[PDB]
């Protein structure tokens, strides 16, 4: 089937997003939609960032959600407090 979310015009107001937090980290990361796939009621999409030269990866209902996703991943690679969380999906299919 393949939902593709060619409106990129709608923002989804919600801030606070790790996205903004890594462009405040460092610079050249760019956020990819390397692969789209899911259902249609919510579909299943790939963003991936690469930061200064390591390929975090996030995976959404969104492009939106995608992108944050692996944001998340790359924040805690850089800065890392008293987390100690084992929520990372390896390669979840």
């Amino acid at each position: 089937s393949d939902p593709k979310k060619k409106m990129c015009k709608e923002r989804i107001p919600q801030p606070k997003n790790t996205v903004a937090m890594l462009n405040e980290l460092r610079h050249g990361l760019i956020y990819k939609l390397e692969s789209q796939t899911g259902p249609v009621h919510a579909p299943l999409f790939t963003i991936s960032v690469e930061v200064d030269g390591q390929k975090y990866l996030g995976q959404g209902r969104s492009k939106k959600v995608a992108r944050i996703e692996a944001a998340a991943t790359a924040l805690r690679s850089f800065i890392q407090f008293k987390d100690g969380a084992v929520l990372s999906p390896l390669k979840p299919a």
